[PDB]
């Protein structure tokens, strides 16, 4: 049965990922119908309840949006090339973090962006900030704020890569698990479509990305949490960085690993362990304030 049903969210960055998905498809199988069912853990819910009623066969998702945790039968079974994988510093008046004077405002509802900035810099006043990356230029460009924090690939992906005035190193600013990449879910037991899909798999990736997921999954984590997890390889091991911080910059947990690429799953949940005992168990409990990771 040649026809392939992409489910994805309905923004510009969520259709060109549905796109991207598509086109990489169709170069591998040129006889394949591939269509989008678009619509809308926050964001996939909906995407999983139409894998598993049978309205779609796929469900395309930026890495770092995808639950730590997933109904039964469903599961990430592609993970695709790594675009740049930091973010961004992004102003109209200011060409860097360090030009910012103080009483500075800058926009991020990431708690991980924050932290970190916190740490650094105190003085400057981190304001919430959501909405698709549109929308978020708009608030600055309104005066909103004197600057704001985005991927560097979803400004690049939407042709909006002069926004980029800075890209900050992952010493600065520790990436999301697998910003950059993007991961497709299915139905597990479903072998065709999962055939169609390994041509799109990019194995370098899926190392570094099982290796900062597994980090994230022993922390309980997801969007709403202060955690950073970012892989590189690196003369033929894996370097998984990891960090949890409270809110205010006042604490901040780091750790790393380094070891081969079949040891990427125990390793993170290594790290995990190691940061839940030198107080990231703590942090994130004033986080879920509560629930704490077991
Ligand atoms: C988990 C989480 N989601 C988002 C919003 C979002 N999701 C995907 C992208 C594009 C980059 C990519 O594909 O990886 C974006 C927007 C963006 O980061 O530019 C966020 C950001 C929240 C915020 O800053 O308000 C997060 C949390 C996090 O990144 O730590």
């Amino acid at each position: 049965d040649n026809v392939l049903r992409i489910a994805t969210r309905q923004s510009p960055l969520a259709l060109w990922q549905a796109h991207y998905v598509k086109d990489k498809l169709m170069a591998s199988h040129p006889g394949l119908v591939v269509e989008l069912v678009p619509m809308v853990g926050l964001f996939v819910k909906e995407l999983e309840v139409a894998l598993l009623e049978n309205r779609a066969d796929i469900a395309v998702h930026s890495m770092k949006d995808v639950p730590v945790e997933f109904p039964q039968g469903l599961g990430l079974v592609t993970i695709c090339e790594r675009e740049d994988p930091r973010d961004a510093f992004v102003s109209n008046n200011y060409d860097s973090l360090d030009a910012l004077p103080a009483g500075s405002i800058v926009g991020t509802s990431s708690l991980r962006r924050q932290c970190q900035l916190a740490e650094r810099r105190p003085d400057l006043i981190i304001r919430s900030l959501r909405g698709n990356v549109g929308t978020r230029l708009s608030k600055l460009d309104n005066g909103e704020y004197d600057a704001i924090i985005l991927a560097v690939a979803g400004l690049k992906r939407l042709g909006l890569e002069s926004r980029i005035r800075a890209a900050l190193p992952p010493e600065i600013s520790l990436p999301a698990v697998g910003q950059g990449a993007v991961g497709i879910e299915c139905r597990l037991d479903d072998s065709r479509t999962r055939e169609l899909l390994a041509a799109l798999n990019h194995h370098e990736t899926a190392l570094r990305v099982t290796a900062e997921r597994a980090m994230n999954t022993r922390l309980e984590g997801g969007c709403q949490v202060p955690i950073g997890s970012y892989a590189e390889l690196i003369d033929g091991e894996i370097w998984l960085r990891a960090l949890v911080g409270a809110p205010d910059g006042s604490q901040i947990i780091r750790g790393e690993r380094r070891g081969a690429p079949q040891d990427a799953e125990q390793m993170g949940i290594s790290l995990a362990e190691e940061l839940l005992n030198n107080g990231a168990r703590e942090i994130l409990a004033e986080v879920y304030n509560g629930d704490a990771p077991a």
